[PDB]
RNA sequence: AUGGCCGGCAUGGUCCCAGCCUCCUCGCUGGCGCCGGCUGGGCAACACCAUUGCACUCCGGUGGUGAAUGGGAC
């Protein structure tokens, strides 16, 4: 359990009823005061749904997200953010 | 008539205006009498069900047409 400081934030809990455009959209308009994003995920397939990763440049960007957007309602839904369990590609084919 | 098709019945005719209808050429050279049955596509929109799920491969399922009216000129 538990996961290490990441590149990227995985978000979960997510209302499921918003189209992907929209999502990412909405999502870049309330994380990218926490530095440039590089990236942001989203799937709205049975296993992906409801879930979006953030790719952020820095860590010190996803941790200052991850400390305080968590809990924050979003369309009508509080977000559960955490790190992501592995480097997204965009993160490997650098660092 | 409809995504494509057949049958029973009914029904004077053609145009004009408005209102309403719909998953499958959204609107003025689409449709808006009644009844029965045959079959295809698609989750793209809408809806419902199921799903709390860690990706970098698009990808769960089911539903709707089993629809919608009047006035006016000849």
């Amino acid at each position: 359990p538990e996961t290490r400081p990441n590149h990227t934030i995985y978000i979960n809990n997510l209302n499921e009823k918003i189209k992907k455009d929209e999502l990412k959209k909405s999502l870049h308009a309330i994380f990218s005061r926490f530095g440039q994003i590089l990236d942001i995920l989203v799937s709205r397939s049975l296993k992906m749904r409801g879930q979006a990763f953030v790719i952020f440049k820095e860590v010190s960007s996803a941790t200052n997200a991850l400390r305080s957007m968590q809990g924050f309602p979003f369309y009508d839904k509080p977000m559960r953010i955490q790190y992501a369990k592995t480097d997204s590609d965009i993160i490997a084919k650098m660092k």
